């Protein structure tokens, strides 16, 4: 035994790095990092950093900022910053050339990092299994390319994440992705978002922000509500703000054929049957866990739901030693999930003391033109497996917006309780600075909470949060399973 | 007894409305409010309302929300955002206008809610005690004027709050305070506030967000720091971005002498000994409580720090049925603490059981041009009685102002432990969007919680509040009063 390193790490993903420095670092533990490629790039999108590092999170939210400000700009006339708002539009190259110069840099100091650290090493390649302690690096995803490189490890950990969902349909690769969105040459006029989750509602309002003076974002979906699994009156108002803000929603709707025209525009064939004209097409339809390539078959690695890794709350997959973390595995796909994921597998194996990771109660947010944020159970969801569940909701317009014309941005908070407890078992807000909020509502929920301590805590009165602390009188119940105000 | 009125509460405040508002309604004792005048006014300043809804929190932010755009007009354009950058300055009298006609109206709601609300009356003059029972109200504060109505009540509520403590020095009737600041005719160019308090700073902003082309806003200060008493780290970081964002920062200065000028501007004599010219001289000195006027002398009232009334902690005076509650009182002036404050009376006396307003740990907000959020015990304050104590630090450049081209704008987060406990005793924050991620914050510390609650709790991953659960590792110690890094 004593292999050539004790750990490789399959993909330097947001947990994937995550586990390898913890492990290089605070254990010393020799550890190679395998991934595709140097820094963010369009030939093959995620790189050493994460498809959150390098094709989410950070671009993603640098864009939503720029796309934030139009409204922001229109918004100041009403605070006597009088200027030239005659058909002004944003410059979309600007916009990717400052986003790549600021991701690029982030590539910068990983290299750099590799450079500085002993244990850790880079592996520039696609990773594969050959057997329980072998790990195969080649130049192409294709499994009869170059062999590259040969790793002896004692430990590996799958951390290759997770790809666009494709739909079945004729076209489909005239459609561009979230990974694509992000290098694209040019705004597009004629926009269509193609989904109804994360990625739809968020890219929704990015190139609604920057569209070509004239242009348009419609917004199709499968279903008739938008953002399945979220608190179901936070989806109506979002959906109706969208529509205020520019971004023609679509409800059970669904393309069936896609083909190019005469100046390279893309057309589109409906579920109600019509035909329309969209320069691009973006389909957020979701994510399959990134390990078809990764030959999990032949080392005994057990594949599932289309290929999702089966692990244990401790990450351990069907052999004792390999182990796989964040969208790879399909429970919670998240950065800093993965990132708790790759800490608690540090931890468990060669931190001596075992930790699992606790996918309860974790909030998150959703980064669209108003964002929201969430945290624990939906009303639908509590009264599912709860006796007696208290609903208590507040929705006002904050004292700004009288001003600024946006009289339409109204911040929503709902909580959601156990009758029987005062529990908090859910929070959801929508509307600006809620991603915020949500952060330290969640520390109070997974420190368990009860809505008295919620309102008997004072204050801090020029605020949207200090809302949480008004909320006594519910504004309905929940019976074992029916909305009443009930007695007896 | 039979008295005529329940109640009579000296003063529509935040806190007299609130108090006044809930006796009348959920325990239906018949309530008079007597404030001296309509609606927020020019001439007496604050009104129906509060010093903070007609004077203060509200025409407050709106303007600090005005200045705010100054930085994001300028910030767009590194995200593609051109437009006519050509030293395009805010138009003062517009912003104003649109304030007064939002306070305005919150006066016309509150004049809707006496005629529509039963037990409760609003009446108009200027209060005072005539004995235990017997409210007087007189159509000036001169006790030499008419006597308007002779009001009897079972119970008294002070509320009067707090009030611009001058300096006594020559030319100090030219000098602006923040009641007069609010309803300037023009935007100045020259501007000096004076002083190192909330209004100081918040007020520094707006100007400086508000002065025409080529304006410049000065501070000055008695000491060598800015805002005594808050994390002295936060302190430091605060004086140095208001010189980024162009505010003249002076310590250990102080006016003398003010002279009124030819052309109306007016002229300033210091410390250090030097003349300066300034079109407008703010002072944000403090607020001495209202009750020189309230002749508490007569009834029995107990006077004594600056007039400040004597109460003990379920807000009872000398007298056993008259109370006091906010600025008046001088425990914590803050909104929602005399909300508090009136809301724990109502049910101390009406409510039947009593209850005391919780003055540790109470979160609150500097509405600066950076908002600094603390909740808790400075770093001096806790080396001072805790036995060990830890501090944990973290500064770091939200990934937005790469591009923004305002690298300076540091993010900052401070929390200080029970090293002994691990119990989180103070939590303090500089940066945007800090007010509202402290109030949660503030949630967790009247609930006790520890540093281990904090990091063990799961981020929301693009944002800022998900830093507090990034602390791990103190920064350095405090061991029974010195700065150290352990025991031996
Ligand atoms: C557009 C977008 C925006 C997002 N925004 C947010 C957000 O705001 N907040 C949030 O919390 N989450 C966000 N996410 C989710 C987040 O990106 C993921 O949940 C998280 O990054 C998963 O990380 P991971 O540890 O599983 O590995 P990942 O971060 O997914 O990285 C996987 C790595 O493995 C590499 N790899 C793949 N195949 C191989 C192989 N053949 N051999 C070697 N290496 C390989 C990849 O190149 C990549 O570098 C976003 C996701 C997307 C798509
Ligand atoms: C510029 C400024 C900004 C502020 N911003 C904030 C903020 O952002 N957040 C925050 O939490 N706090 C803020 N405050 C503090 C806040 O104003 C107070 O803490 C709070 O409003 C005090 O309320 P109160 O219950 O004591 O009564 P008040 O709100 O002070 O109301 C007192 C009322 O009594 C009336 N009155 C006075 N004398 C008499 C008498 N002769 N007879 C009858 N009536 C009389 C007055 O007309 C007034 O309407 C701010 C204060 C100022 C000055
Ligand atoms: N925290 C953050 O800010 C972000 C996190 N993420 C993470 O990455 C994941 C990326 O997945 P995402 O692409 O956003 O989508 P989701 O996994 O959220 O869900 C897919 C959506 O598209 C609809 N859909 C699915 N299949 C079809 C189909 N064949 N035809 C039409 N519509 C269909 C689904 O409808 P239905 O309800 O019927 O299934 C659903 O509403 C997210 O789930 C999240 O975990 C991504 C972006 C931002
Ligand atoms: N929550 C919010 O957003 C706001 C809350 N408020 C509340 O109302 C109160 C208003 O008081 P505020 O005016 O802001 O200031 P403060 O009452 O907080 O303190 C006064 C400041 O001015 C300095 N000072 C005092 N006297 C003199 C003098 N004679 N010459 C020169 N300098 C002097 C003091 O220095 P030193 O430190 O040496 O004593 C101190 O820095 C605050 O205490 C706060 O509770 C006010 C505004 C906003
Ligand atoms: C009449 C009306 O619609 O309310 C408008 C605002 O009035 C002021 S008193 C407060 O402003 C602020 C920003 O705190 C807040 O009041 C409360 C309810 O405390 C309301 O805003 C908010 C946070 O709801
Ligand atoms: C070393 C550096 O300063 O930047 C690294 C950034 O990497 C990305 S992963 C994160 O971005 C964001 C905005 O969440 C955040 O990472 C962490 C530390 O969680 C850092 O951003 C910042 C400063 O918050
Ligand atoms: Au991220
Ligand atoms: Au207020
Ligand atoms: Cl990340
Ligand atoms: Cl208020």
């Amino acid at each position: 035994m004593s292999r050539a390193y004790d750990l490789v790490v399959l993909g330097a993903g947001s947990g994937g790095l995550e586990a390898g420095w913890n492990a290089a670092v605070t254990h010393k533990k020799k550890v190679a990092v395998v991934d595709v490629q140097a820094t963010h790039g369009p030939p093959l999108f995620a790189a050493l950093g994460g498809t959150c590092v390098n094709v989410g999170c950070v671009p993603k939210k640098l864009m939503v900022t720029g796309a934030q400000y139009m409204d922001l700009i229109r918004e100041s006339g009403g605070f006597g910053w009088e200027m030239d708002r005659e058909s002004l539009c944003p410059n979309w190259k600007t916009l990717i050339a400052a986003k790549n110069k600021v991701v690029n840099s982030i590539n910068e100091s990983y290299k750099s990092m590799f450079a500085d650290t002993e244990g850790l090493s880079f592996h520039m390649g696609f990773g594969a299994l050959q057997d329980a302690h072998t790990v195969v690096v080649r130049k192409s995803e294709d499994p009869h390319s170059d062999v590259l490189e040969t790793l002896d490890t004692e430990y590996i950990l799958i951390a290759t994440g997770s790809w666009p969902t494709r739909l079945g349909v004729p076209g489909d690769e005239f459609c561009i992705t979230s990974n694509e969105a992000f290098y694209l040459e040019d705004a597009p006029k004629r926009m269509l978002c193609v989904g109804g989750g994360y990625i739809a509602v968020e890219f929704a309002g990015i190139f609604n922000g920057y569209k070509p003076c004239g242009g348009y974002v419609d917004l199709c979906y499968r279903g008739d509500l938008i953002l399945r699994g979220f608190d179901t009156e936070v989806r109506k108002s979002l959906t109706k703000q969208l529509g205020a803000n520019g971004i023609r929603v679509r409800t059970n709707l669904n393309p069936t054929k896609i083909t190019k025209n005469e100046d390279g525009s893309n057309h589109v064939h409906f579920n109600d049957g019509t035909e329309e004209d969209y320069d691009q097409v973006m389909l957020a339809i979701g994510r399959v866990p990134r390990s078809q390539a990764l030959q999990l078959d032949k080392a005994g690695v057990r594949t599932g739901k289309n290929g999702a890794v089966q692990v244990d709350a401790y990450s351990k997959t069907s052999v004792d030693n390999i182990y796989a973390i964040g969208d790879v595995t399909n429970r919670v796909m998240l950065t800093p999930v993965a990132i708790n994921e790759g800490a608690a597998f540090v931890e468990t194996v060669f931190g001596g003391k075992p930790r699992a990771t606790d996918h309860t109660k974790v909030a998150c947010a959703v980064f669209s033109i108003p964002p929201i944020g969430t945290c624990g159970m939906t009303e639908e969801e509590a009264a599912k497996n709860y006796e007696t569940v208290a609903v208590y909701a507040s929705s006002f317009t904050p004292l700004m917006h009288n001003i600024s014309g946006s009289k339409h941005k109204e911040f929503m908070i709902r909580i959601i309780t156990n009758e029987s407890n005062g529990e908090v078992l859910g929070v959801h807000m929508l509307g600006d600075s809620a991603p915020e909020i949500i952060q330290s509502v969640g520390i109070c929920m997974k420190m368990g909470a009860k809505i008295s301590d919620f309102h008997s805590t004072i204050g801090v009165h020029p605020t949207s949060a200090e809302e949480l602390c008004s909320m006594r009188t519910p504004a309905y119940f929940y019976e074992s399973g029916k909305r009443v105000e009930k007695l007896s």
